């Protein structure tokens, strides 16, 4: 264990639980203890800027757009695998939500180290993670649901 | 990409599809596509023989019992997660398998490399996988569903 991620809905603006980040020998663990979620799979990535403001584009309102884009210190400019080096260092594996609208399901990020966390936002997404930008952007991670800033 | 593992569901005897398993920098990716499995989360585990066999147990048949216990080739004799080393090397992150029954989100082991995996068992259980023996021993995989043998 280490630092302790406040994560809060960005529709209802109620919290939904806390993601424990911890860092071994062979990456950055993420321990959900999170409650409220559509069952299913969803996307999963850290993000630039520490803030889960809402941003604008076009007119239109962007909830927990304040976060920018995925976590990419090496300017790859693509979305991919956790296992991948040639995209986002942000990309980490989907989060599980069972049926019951819980996510317990412990995940590892290979890539990361919880110093360089710092600072970003972690971001969960309404649709999966198919960790490509096709046929959807992003994984087809569509809109933000559940957001938090790193310690 | 690298080796192509048939499974098989234990109860019926019919194909559910494959898994494509590769080594990458960071350890063994296990990339499924697989059907006809029980939506929800599901143990994956690396067994320690190679046969997707029945065994017996006083008096009763164990679908899949053939394939042994976890690979456990540090003899730890306990169950825990894919990123501790004091638990079976065998023990990889849950199985997600979508409302659709379809099981396609990719999964790494990083303490695991292909050679060793040659001559295995590939398991999917019916239960989870919380990654301890309690309070079910074995994550409360609970009854082996899917097995195929790594070539
Ligand atoms: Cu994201
Ligand atoms: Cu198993
Ligand atoms: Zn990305
Ligand atoms: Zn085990």
């Amino acid at each position: 264990q280490d630092l302790t991620v406040k994560m809060t809905d960005l529709q209802t603006g109620k919290p939904v639980g806390t993601i424990e980040l911890s860092q071994n020998k062979y990456g950055v663990v993420f321990i959900p203890e999170l409650a409220d979620l559509t069952p299913g799979i969803h996307g999963f990535h850290i993000h630039q800027n520490g803030s889960c403001a809402s941003s604008e584009k076009d007119g239109k309102v962007v909830l927990g757009g304040a976060a920018g884009g995925h976590y990419d210190p090496e300017h790859t400019n693509k979305h991919g695998f956790p296992w991948t080096d040639d995209n986002h260092k942000g990309d980490l594996p989907a989060l599980f939500v069972s049926a019951n609208g819980l996510a317990t399901n412990p995940v590892l990020a290979p890539r990361l180290t919880l110093k360089e966390l710092k600072g970003h936002a972690i971001m969960i997404h309404a649709g999966g993670d198919n960790h490509s930008d096709m046929p959807k952007a992003l994984g087809g991670g569509g809109a933000r649901v559940a957001c938090g800033v790193i310690q």
